[PDB]
């Protein structure tokens, strides 16, 4: 989806990253801090 994705890091810092509508949004992504932040409700867990 074409939304601004927001990954919250271990520090609680929220990270904004604009994706296109062709891209799927996961709840983990390496951020500019060097930590995989968790986007608030994203992909489907197994």
């Amino acid at each position: 989806p074409r939304q601004i994705a927001r990954y919250r890091t271990d520090n609680g810092e929220e990270f904004e990253v604009p994706f296109a509508d062709d891209a799927e949004i996961p709840g983990t992504w390496l951020c500019r801090n060097g930590m995989e932040g968790t986007l608030i409700e994203g992909d489907l867990p197994e």
